[PDB]
């Protein structure tokens, strides 16, 4: 492999653009420190291999190799939703619907593999601009799905679910749905719903004028304070806004 220009830096490590020497394929090399992250390969590798077995969702980026330096696939041209929205603004409900079902099926697959992404947000959805195809990146904070709940959260406060704020505990699915909730809101609205803890635990949603009733309805379904109240992946797919 040949590394190239930087793409982004941060707590997720450092992702460089690069290429595979033999076939000149465009790849991304994510560099992770040993004691500043979290056989005996990193969890992230373990997870991506389970996810990448057979073939991805295929809205999940695939790990090509690991050395810590993880060589993953890199669509060209690419851009993440966060930056997408920042340049274009809210997506429209047509497009949003489009990406959103993509994203849910991506996740759906991971769950079948037994992986939970645990940090679904605009930054961690990669848009292949040529194929208009959203792809789930960064399993740095993800973990193995199980019955037992999780007592650790790497996400930002504003993205956290009310049961994390409330009890420092959350189950995979209902937390995932929340995140999708936030995600959907982000796309259609052009920014996240909640800032302060009062609002998250209250689920105080004030929609702008253009969000279709049918849309709003699903967001509110997903941003239910009670975890039980929240829909499941399958049901989100049936939801009236998601059709057509």
């Amino acid at each position: 492999y040949r590394l190239g220009p930087l793409l982004g830096k941060g707590g997720f490590g450092t992702v460089f653009a690069g290429h595979r020497l033999t076939d000149r394929l465009q790849v991304a090399i994510k560099v992770i420190p040993r004691n500043r992250v979290l056989v005996t390969c990193p969890l992230e590798v373990a997870l991506l291999w389970k996810v990448g077995a057979g073939g991805g969702h295929p809205g999940v980026i695939r790990l090509l190799d690991w050395f810590f330096m993880l060589v993953l696939e890199r669509p060209l041209p690419a851009q993440d939703l966060f930056d997408y929205i920042t340049e274009k603004g809210p997506l429209g409900e047509g497009p949003s619907r489009c990406f959103f079902g993509q994203v849910v099926a991506a996740i759906q697959h991971c769950h079948s593999r037994g992986v939970v992404h645990r940090d679904i947000k605009d930054e961690n959805i990669l848009i292949d601009l040529r194929r208009g195809c959203a792809k789930l990146i960064d399993f740095g904070s993800g973990a193995l799905l199980h019955d037992e709940p999780y007592t650790d959260f790497d996400g930002t406060r504003v993205y956290s679910p009310p049961e994390w704020i409330s009890r420092h505990q959350y189950h995979a699915l209902p937390a995932t749905v929340w995140s999708l909730g936030i995600l959907l809101y982000d796309m259609v609205c052009g920014d996240i719903p909640f800032e302060r803890d009062q609002e998250i635990l209250e689920a105080e949603l004030h929609f702008p004028a253009h969000v279709s009733p049918d849309c709003c309805a699903l967001i509110r379904r997903c941003l239910a304070p009670k975890p039980s109240s929240r829909p499941s992946l399958e049901e989100i797919l049936l939801d009236p806004w998601m059709q057509t």
